[PDB]
DNA sequence: AAATTGCCGAAGACG
DNA sequence: CGTCTTCGGCAATT
């Protein structure tokens, strides 16, 4: 029954080839444009992130996430209040004379001027794309992405996300995050945390304004690794290993949410990352590969559902990397919303998920 | 050195 | 299920 639904969600290869071909051609053009003398954003390198590159994209290959990461040495972080996720950026010492001073505001490296330039360049370059139908969607407070809209003729969107790369140790609000010791283990956790961390120009919302110079932590790269390396056994989902249902559960919970979001705008606050964050916790709670045996798909999905209902009910979903940061705090998602989603989920759960049709 | 090449895992397609 | 395929990712090579 859930097998059937998964069959429908599964991406068709033909559809992937036509989408990738177009998406890739456009990104390499923008990446290439981004280099090339002049621009502040030279040494940017590409990192593909997102449901698609984690292989958990459903229904259609019509959403692509791309990080344009920039290595910036000698930066100091100041925690924006006690958010844990948001920061101000300064430099160790004076530039002499170097690219990113035209994004400063005194000593602070403002996310907003840096993003506005980045968007301006992307816009001038999309202007010149003649063989493909692509446009830049209008700006949005609360998003760090310059979003492309591609009609292939199918509608495809590409979020191009500027990122600052920092090679130093992770900020201490992450010190007790990534709790994978009993699952992926201590050597993996330590190795993961020796990788760089990234900041993206999503501004912290103070009230109903946005604090324009703040940046947000991003662990898209880390999350991408974990999806490709998700078992306690090294052979999970390999040719000489056992298939598990972890990813299948993530897709099912994704589908469920996205359907409810379609016909209910009481849910615009919710999103996929909530479901992703939740399943990460499930994977920590149930680290054994044997617990996610495909035979057990139904009970694994329902356990995920029960856990997600419990997060809603108790108004608490800890960020997986930054345990201070409550994604289900009253300030980000109002109580009323959380109860509405709870009743809809509970409804589908007890009625054999009619919305799956 | 910016662009090509080689290698192979993840997973779709098909019987 | 096995096998064959395309795509993504990576870094050695020119
Ligand atoms: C609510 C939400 N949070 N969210 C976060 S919170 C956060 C904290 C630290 C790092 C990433 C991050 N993403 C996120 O990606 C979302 C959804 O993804 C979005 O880009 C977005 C946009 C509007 C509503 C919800 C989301
Ligand atoms: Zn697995």
């Amino acid at each position: 029954k859930l097998k059937k639904v998964l069959d429908k969600l599964r991406l068709k290869r033909k559809d992937i080839s036509e989408a990738a071909e177009t998406v890739n051609k456009v990104v390499e053009r923008l990446l290439r444009r981004m280099q090339k003398r002049e621009s502040e954003f030279k040494g940017v390198e590409q990192l593909n992130t997102g449901s698609y590159y984690e292989h958990v994209k459903i229904s259609a290959p019509n959403e692509f996430d791309v990080m344009f990461k920039l290595e910036v040495p000698r930066i100091e972080l100041q925690e924006y209040y006690e958010t844990g996720a948001f920061y101000l950026v300064k430099f160790k010492r004076i530039p002499r004379g170097n690219p990113l001073s035209h994004f400063l505001e005194g000593e602070v490296l403002s996310a907003t001027k840096m993003l506005s330039k980045f968007r301006k360049i992307i816009k001038e370059e999309v202007k010149e794309i003649k063989d493909i139908d692509v446009s830049v969607e209008k700006e949005k407070p609360g998003s760090p992405a310059v979003t492309l809209l591609i009609r292939n003729p199918e509608e495809i969107s590409v979020d191009i996300i500027l990122a600052l790369e920092s090679k130093g140790s992770w900020p201490i609000s992450t010190k007790e995050g990534l709790p994978i010791q009993g699952w992926l283990g201590t050597k993996v956790r330590t190795n993961l945390r020796r990788e760089p961390f990234y900041l993206v120009p999503k501004n912290a919302k103070d009230g109903n304004s946005f604090q324009g110079e703040t940046w947000r932590l991003s662990f898209s790269h880390t999350e991408k690794y974990i999806l490709n390396n998700h078992g306690i056994e090294k052979t999970c989902c390999e040719s000489s290993g056992a298939k598990c249902c972890r990813k299948e559960c993530l897709k099912l919970m994704k589908y469920l949410l996205e359907q409810l979001k379609k016909e209910f705008q009481e849910l615009d606050a919710f999103c996929s990352y909530h479901v992703k964050t939740a399943i990460f916790h499930m994977w920590t709670q149930d680290p054994q590969d044997s617990q996610w045996d495909p035979r057990n798909l139904s009970s694994c999905f329902d356990k995920l559902l029960a856990f997600f209902l419990e997060c809603l009910r108790t108004e608490k979903l800890d960020h997986y990397f930054i345990p201070k940061f409550n994604l289900f705090s009253q300030e980000l998602i109002d109580r009323k919303s959380k109860e509405f989603l709870s009743k809809k989920i509970e409804y589908e759960r007890n009625n054999g998920f009619p919305i799956f049709d």
